[PDB]
DNA sequence: GCTATAAAAGGGCA
DNA sequence: TGCCCTTTTATAGC
C-alpha cells in the first residue's frame, strides 16, 4: 500500500455503489416487466421494476419517470457500466433511453484494523459523534463531521465506512477515525 | 433471518 | 407535507 496516500497503510475495501441516473424518457413499467425475462414488478409493494445483471453484478430500480437507481456495484466504474448496461436494455425494449446525469449518491468501504476495540471507552470520549446501544446492535455508530461521514466501528477491529460520495472521503474518514481506533485498542 | 448505516428513486397515506 | 417502503453492502449479535 502506498503509505504516501494511506499512512496508516490500510485502504478501505469498496463494497457497494449506490448511483442513479436520467433515462430521459417515460418507461411502461409494466411492458418492461412483461418483455424483460430478467425484470421484476410489483406495484402494490414498490413502484419500480426490479432488474439485475450478473457482470457487474448489480440491481437496477427502473421508475416510469425514467430515473433510474443502480445498486451493488464494487467501483464508480463498475457501477456507471452496469448503470449503462441497463439503459441499453431499456433501449433495446423499445425506449428512447438516454443517460443524463449519472451521479455516485454514495460509496460503502469496509477495513479490518486487525486489533479490538474498547467501544465504551471510545463512545464515551467522543460522545457528540458516538451511538453506542449494544444490547441494539454490537456496532458503535460514529457520525464524522469531517468529513461528514459515517463508521460502524466493531470490537472486533472491523469497520464499516458509508455515506461518501467521493472514494477519497471514504479514505480521508479512516485515515481520521484509525488514531483513536489505536487510542482505544483493547488490551 | 433480524437489530443498525448511508444513499437514491416515487407512490401511498396520515 | 413528509415518512415508509425497496434495493444493495460490509459488519455482528439476537
Amino acid at each position: 500500500v502506498d503509505l504516501s496516500k494511506h499512512p496508516s497503510g490500510i485502504v478501505p475495501t469498496l463494497q457497494n455503489i449506490v448511483s442513479t441516473v436520467n433515462l430521459d424518457c417515460k418507461l411502461d413499467l409494466k411492458a418492461i416487466a412483461l418483455q424483460a425475462r430478467n425484470a421484476e414488478y410489483n406495484p402494490k409493494r414498490f413502484a419500480a421494476v426490479i432488474m439485475r445483471i450478473r457482470e457487474p453484478k448489480t440491481t437496477a430500480l427502473i421508475f416510469a419517470s425514467g430515473k433510474m437507481v443502480c445498486t451493488g456495484a464494487k467501483s464508480e466504474d463498475f457501477s456507471k457500466m452496469a448503470a449503462r448496461k441497463y439503459a441499453r436494455i431499456v433501449q433495446k425494449l423499445g425506449f428512447p433511453a438516454k443517460f443524463k446525469d449519472f451521479k455516485i449518491q454514495n460509496i460503502v468501504g469496509s477495513c479490518d484494523v486487525k486489533f479490538p476495540i474498547r467501544l465504551e471507552g471510545l463512545a464515551y470520549s467522543h460522545a457528540a459523534f458516538s451511538s453506542y446501544e449494544p444490547e441494539l446492535f454490537p456496532g458503535l455508530i460514529y457520525r464524522m463531521k469531517v468529513p461528514k461521514i459515517v463508521l460502524l466501528i466493531f470490537v472486533s477491529g472491523k469497520i464499516v465506512i458509508t455515506g461518501a460520495k467521493m472514494r477519497d472521503e471514504t479514505y480521508k474518514a479512516f485515515e481520521n477515525i484509525y488514531p483513536v481506533l489505536s487510542e482505544f485498542r483493547k488490551i
